[PDB]
């Protein structure tokens, strides 16, 4: 029925979908909390706007990133928020520095956080070939389970979409330090 496998695209029912179960896995995401500060989405729950994790340390530095709903893609898009130890907001060209420079150059830009009416500054991962990444990436842990079993039904979940979109952010954010295993 769904074709996320061979597309590497998401619907917004599979994104909520993705997200609970990332909140379930990781306990330290979840979703946004209604409030009046939150710029409304009509396609998504009002309690499952977007997906938020608070102060991931780095090196010091700690971030707060967003995952919210890329509805011209159809595929999840991020934003990354830094402070420094004493809590004050990092610069553009800081927040810069704990993106990986090949993938900074091309993907990378600074814009505020879309869903919130109050502004606040952020990197922006443009979500222009996520689709083709996530593509390419859930295949292959599919292969990877392929081989374990050689010792189809390897095939991941939709559900399970939001946490390979996850280790590929990491590997673009090294730095940052929150990492993602399973089986």
């Amino acid at each position: 029925k769904s074709t996320f496998l061979t597309t590497g695209q998401i619907t917004p029912e599979e994104f909520v979908q993705a997200g609970d179960y990332l909140a379930h896995m990781f306990p330290t995401w979840k979703w946004n909390e209604e409030s009046s500060d939150i710029s409304y989405r009509d396609f998504l729950p009002k309690n499952k706007q977007f997906l938020i994790i608070r102060k991931v340390p780095a090196d010091e530095r700690y971030y707060d990133l967003y995952i919210a709903y890329s509805t011209s893609y159809r595929v999840p898009k991020m934003y990354i928020v830094g402070f420094n130890s004493n809590g004050s907001p990092l610069s553009p060209e800081q927040m810069f520095e704990d993106i990986s420079a090949d993938y900074r150059t091309k993907t990378a830009t600074i814009e505020k956080l879309p869903f919130y009416k109050n502004s606040v500054l952020s990197v922006s991962i443009h979500p222009c070939k996520h689709a083709n990444v996530m593509k390419i990436l859930l295949d292959k842990v599919r292969v990877v389970r392929q081989r374990r079993r050689k010792e189809i039904d390897d095939s991941l979940r939709v559900d399970q979409y939001l946490i390979v979109f996850l280790k590929f952010i990491t590997s673009v954010t090294p730095s940052i330090q929150h990492d993602y295993t399973m089986e």
